[PDB]
């Protein structure tokens, strides 16, 4: 019994299929949004329909099994949120670099001393992925708001509400095969092209 | 906002808290039920409260950090529940064994050979357990209601629809460490002295 | 220091890149064999090397940090090398049910009925999984050899002793994904058309 | 076929088994060390011993089993070995806060404000964990040494070449059950009057 308020849908993107090439092709960004995170919104929503009827007559066997679901496409649903509104055509401003100037920037090299190192290691926990997830940079509200670059499995997402997501990166393979395939650490560098730092910048206020 | 036909309770229990020694001694029934358990109760209850209030909002950050305390303590009572259920005093029954010429007495003897070796088997499962957990054996009706033991981490359940839970033990400290200690391959052997198998038939059919 | 007999390689493959087609294509098998398994091929033996290094010194902490790459190279190698050997061109027997006469069919019509109802519910449980992973029809030695349909995520392969994978089947991306994109439902129905019985039969003896 | 320099011991404890009363009692101490630890350091190296034999040969299926029990093993001799060493009777220093002059010290004012505050962090997540797990106060090198308070679950010890744990804190029950039950909020609070600070400026630097 999901009420209007409750359930989600697909986010407008501010970006054509297309404006992200030769870093992405059109052929991923149709079937990543349009078939893939569709199906995290649907999953969410029907996972949460699903358990006003499970818990509204006290089945915990089947509310326990529900969770997964919902742990699943509700965090898939918010990776791709975030993923959308952190890329951008070089146009637009993509692959533009966090201002030496900014709060973001000045933090990013106290810690890391220069956004290029941030993106090595970066790539490196991409890299470092075995099987499906995603690589985050996050802020940490509880420790002076410093910067760490952490991966999660699968459709997992940052949670904690101490933690606050800057770029998220997916590193499932639907997201790079097609035009890399196996190489996906083409796919890790190349992606850095068409990063939204501004949308990072956004998030780290 | 939880509602009525949807919190749970702690469950009325069938023996005395001292009706299990001296396998169990009642300085650990008291504490686990009461102690142990309620806190699941509870934790299930206040973790369904706090999803209509996430949920009703489109707050996924919060819905997928809650859905963890839902699969542990709804996982938690579900497992403590099923736990008292097949525990009995050697009086009313406990410790005696499954009958060879009953159904679940039967197909333990066409797998097993004897409800002998199934408890070697389960003992070697639950030895086997690394942290909390616990061991079950299951009746699997997809595949012609095959018995299976099988061991779960935490308050994870058997929660697949086709899987249906005949006998828990619990594999956490909190269950046998006041009279056990680190032995808990003594606690293992002994609990069968007080397992209630004319639940494990009643659950069998 | 990884030494002759402790080292692993690629296995022959007894069919060609195309000998599976309409159902694998050949750019698939290419990229997936000599690409995909060629690199934990390459992951396990540098894994063991790098073990001896760090155990001949007791650094601990590098032990348990290469202990993750030896369970996914490892487990990665093994299903692959799994997957091959029951994969056949239908010429060669692909895609062939056991027979109603063998141990195995028999022991699938007992459990399931039929080989086709085991294959709708193998084909849920690859529909289920969460991520990347595999799905394996699997014979238990210690419950009277009963079969039973389990599913592992990524790298992950059936380990326990008692246990002996009959039929393994990937459900990583990179398996369907050039050919079928998102939809793995037409994947997993598809993949039965070559599935070599033959070599499942082989292995429930 | 483990070797010499291979294989671990029990570490020499620098305080008697009462010296952390009537915080620790001593009746814990005992049965942790030289009951739980013990059997830590000799799952390592049978588990070790086991993989020169498994490993020989070639067998992955082993291989992959045993590879559980040395991040297992190996991980709790690691965090144990972290705990003895960060606990100090209040006599020997034990309980005395990090220098406001020295470098842990200055971080933690800098991105806590104070050792205090620090605390209700640290003991907020240790009474998160759910099950058998382990609090961390850790320091990444490779964002500028910034501190940060992680959770591991059961014996997973922090193992990034990066990532440097400062101070160890066990959440098993076995750690505290005997004195405090279920109470684990108790003797979350009650240990910083042990916790060795001096070690921990130690292992900053
Ligand atoms: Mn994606
Ligand atoms: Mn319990
Ligand atoms: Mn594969
Ligand atoms: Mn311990």
């Amino acid at each position: 019994m999901i009420t209007e308020n409750e359930k989600i849908s697909l986010p407008k993107i501010d970006w054509a299929l297309d404006a992200l090439e030769p870093y992405i092709s059109k052929e991923i960004n149709d079937l990543h949004i349009n078939k893939h995170h569709v199906a995290y919104v649907n999953g969410y929503n029907a996972a949460i329909d699903a358990l006003e009827k499970a818990v509204g007559k006290r089945d915990l066997k089947s509310v326990v099994e529900i969770q997964q679901n919902i742990k699943f496409h509700g965090g898939g649903h918010t990776n791709h949120s975030l993923f959308w509104k952190n890329l951008a055509p070089v146009s637009k401003g993509g692959g533009k670099h966090p201002d030496t100037s900014s709060a973001l920037g000045k933090q990013i090299v106290a810690q890391y001393g220069s956004v290029s190192n941030l993106i090595d290691i970066t790539n490196s926990k991409l890299a470092g992925i075995q099987g499906s997830g995603w690589a985050f940079i996050v802020k940490n509200k509880q420790n002076g708001g410093a910067l760490d670059v952490v991966t999660t499995a699968n459709q997992d997402t940052i949670s904690a509400p101490h933690l606050v997501p800057i770029i998220a990166i997916d590193a499932w393979e639907h997201a790079y095969y097609l035009q890399y395939q196996n190489v996906k650490l083409d796919y890790f560098k190349a992606i850095w092209n068409v990063i939204n730092w501004a949308e990072a910048e956004s998030r780290y206020s």
